[PDB]
């Protein structure tokens, strides 16, 4: 598909068991969850953003569907106010920008 | 152009007459440069992302080029971690998501 960024690019994903919205971000290195109870261990670290770093938690492995398409990669969850797809998966669904 | 999303999206951009390098985010409502010189009126505003909000100096109708496109919109001067082009001259220069 080709998404137009007249407003913010946010499509369904599927992760952990859930449907949410996220936001489709070519200027995110990782990808950021909010909040969410997922299974299984994970890793401290921090991710910087404009205003500062926040904790979260790194999980590896994670099966995420983006918009019908299916990835598998890290995925960090701490208390972003916003999902956030990142690169890291952006990649595995053949995204690209284009002008 | 055609930009994957292997690397970091990044380009050089001319704002104030000076190059720059900025990275094209689709995740960003507003465009964001590291402080400097630039010739305009400005105003006082706030802008938050990952990590909270930061203080910015917002400029109005300024000329940029992007990788050799050109723009004419609000540019944000601030203490950013990194030189950020957002929707808002992302959508002038016609730059889209696909996959
Ligand atoms: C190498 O570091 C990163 O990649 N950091 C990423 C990051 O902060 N990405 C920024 C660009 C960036 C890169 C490197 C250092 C600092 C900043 C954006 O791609 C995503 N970020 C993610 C983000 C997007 C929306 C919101 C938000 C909050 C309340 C209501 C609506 N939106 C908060 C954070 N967007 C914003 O912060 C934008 N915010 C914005 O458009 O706000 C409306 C700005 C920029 C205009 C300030 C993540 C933490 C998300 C992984």
């Amino acid at each position: 598909p080709q998404i137009t960024l007249w407003k913010r690019p946010i499509v369904t994903v599927k992760i952990g068991g859930q449907l949410k919205e996220a936001l489709l971000d070519t200027g995110a290195d990782d990808t950021v969850i909010e909040e969410m109870n997922l299974p299984g261990k994970w890793k401290p670290k921090m991710i910087g953003g404009i205003g500062g770093f926040i904790k979260v938690r790194q999980y590896d492995q994670i099966i995420i569907e983006i918009a019908g398409h299916k990835a598998i990669g890290t995925v960090l969850v701490g208390p972003t106010p916003v999902n956030i797809i990142g690169r890291n998966l952006l990649t595995q669904i053949g995204a690209t920008l284009n002008f």
